């Protein structure tokens, strides 16, 4: 199931779970490989397989996601081939105030609307997303990234994660 990527493109980004590389097979994609010690005791090949499945399940259910295309491996490194989001902001950087949303009005509106839309689905379908986490593309759209699992259950923990990010957009929009 895991495909060999012989060569990697330039490295891009700063996420802690995975190191990300431009795909030399498709400039719309990137190669995302687990860092050491990020999958706990679970083998990396399982973690990657579970992320691809969950990403596809959420995509089917209507959620906005960073799409995942293939399980990949490079030397001893294991991971997933995913859509590349140019100039993406990581939502953990935003909520932990390491980075900030731009001032742009349209940008913050998109963050607000998409956060609302994600919460609506979580309520309608009554699901909880393990390790819920997002990327914000350069227009402000919010995409679920590296989901670990989706299960029918109370969505309140997940709705709180979204609200966490939404608050920053609210605070900016309330500033005229």
């Amino acid at each position: 199931a895991f495909h060999d990527v012989p060569s990697l493109g330039q490295k891009v980004g700063a996420g802690s779970q995975k190191d990300v590389f431009h795909s030399r097979q498709d400039p719309r994609q990137c190669i995302c490989l687990f860092r050491p010690g990020t999958t706990g005791s679970i083998p990396a090949e399982q973690y990657a397989q579970k992320e691809l499945e969950t990403t596809k399940q959420l995509k089917n259910l209507g959620f906005p996601v960073v799409d995942a295309h293939a399980l990949v491996k490079h030397q001893g490194s294991v991971g997933v081939a995913k859509d590349f989001i140019h100039n993406a902001l990581d939502s953990e950087d935003i909520v932990n105030n390491k980075k900030s949303l731009p001032d742009n009005l349209k940008f913050n509106k998109n963050v607000l609307e998409d956060c609302n839309a994600i919460i609506r689905r979580l309520k309608n379908l009554e699901v909880h997303i393990e390790d819920l986490q997002f990327l914000v593309d350069h227009n402000g759209h919010v995409l679920i990234n590296d989901p670990r699992d989706v299960v029918r259950s109370s969505p309140d923990k997940s709705i709180s994660k979204v609200n966490e990010l939404r608050s920053h957009a609210l605070n900016n929009l309330l500033d005229i």
